[PDB]
């Protein structure tokens, strides 16, 4: 057997190397986590976490997804994540997943997501959940503003052939809203954090993506991610037998300041689903970043799952 790993697999597009890590507890191992990132960051922002899940007895599987982190620095792709659509992350986490499982076959598995990582952790929870004991989602989306309006517009502009030109624009009009409830803010993604020290440590780490705007197919997919996983038709689909562990700041937009968490967490319990949801006041989107709860929403999210292999 093997502990702290560095690894590298073929995307699900055909065509990126996705860099991934695995670290391993000391202690005899209880239980696997796989940490999904989110839209323009990096999974080695997590370290603090993994450390915490490391020494709770967890093995920690976690890559930079296709567009982000060291899969692109290493290539020079950050704008586009390819032709084979959305559900490409999806199958990358697919992926990893089966790599850790063949070196820790009996082990309880559990999936967390934070932002678009809990995105594509509620699509993959409804496409190859099977097998999961827990799924964790941290900054999740309700209906997301805007999101419905431009996937026509995206979809025609991709039979069109304009799949890879870049326009920032449709990102302004999908994301510009963001921090209409701040004051008045310093950076246009304030709305991750209300420590200033947060925001700018994300936008001077050279592996979040501030060079390169995603294309239009790239745009595209993550619409239909936001789309797909809405409204009990998507609740429906994921098994039962996975129990739901539902996080957020109520300052923070992607869930409709705290709304759309709580009705993330309806739509589960409306189809049967065992759910713990925590939402926490005062606090933006990137609670497990900020520094005066971030002890505390880690060891929420171990209890959650001692809770499970229990």
């Amino acid at each position: 057997t093997m502990a702290f790993q560095e690894l590298s697999f073929q995307s699900f597009n055909g065509k990126d190397n996705v860099k991934a890590w695995i670290y391993t507890p000391i202690r005899k191992p209880r239980g696997i986590v796989q940490v999904v990132h989110g839209f323009g960051e990096h999974s080695r922002r997590y370290l603090h976490m993994i450390l915490k899940f490391n020494e709770a007895g967890f093995v920690v599987a976690a890559d930079d997804h296709v567009g982000h982190g060291k899969t692109a620095y290493d290539s020079g792709n950050w704008g586009d994540w390819g032709d084979k659509g959305y559900m490409t992350m999806a199958e990358d986490e697919h992926t990893l997943r089966k790599i850790v499982q063949e070196q820790y076959p009996d082990l309880p598995y559990f999936m967390f997501g934070h932002s678009m990582g809990s995105m594509i952790a509620r699509g993959y929870a409804a496409t190859h959940g099977a097998g999961l004991s827990g799924l964790i989602l941290c900054g999740t989306s309700g209906r997301f503003p805007n999101a419905s309006k431009l996937l026509p517009v995206l979809k025609n502009l991709i039979y069109e052939g304009k799949g890879q030109e870049t326009d920032l624009s449709y990102l302004e009009e999908l994301m510009g809203w963001m921090t209409e409830r701040i004051e008045q803010p310093k950076t246009p993604n304030d709305w991750i954090s209300s420590d200033p020290d947060i925001v700018a440590d994300h936008a001077n780490d050279p592996f979040n993506n501030f060079t390169t705007p995603p294309n239009i197919r790239s745009l595209y997919y993550f619409v239909q991610m936001m789309e797909i996983i809405v409204g009990t038709e998507w609740a429906e689909k994921v098994p039962v037998s996975i129990p739901i562990y539902n996080i957020a700041g109520d300052q923070d937009p992607v869930g409709q300041y705290g709304e759309g968490v709580y009705a993330v967490s309806n739509w589960l319990v409306q189809t049967g689903h065992h759910v713990k949801t925590k939402v926490y006041p005062g606090h933006r989107h990137e609670i497990h970043n900020d520094r005066d709860i971030r002890d505390e929403v880690e060891e929420g999210i171990i209890s959650f799952i001692n809770g499970i292999i229990v």
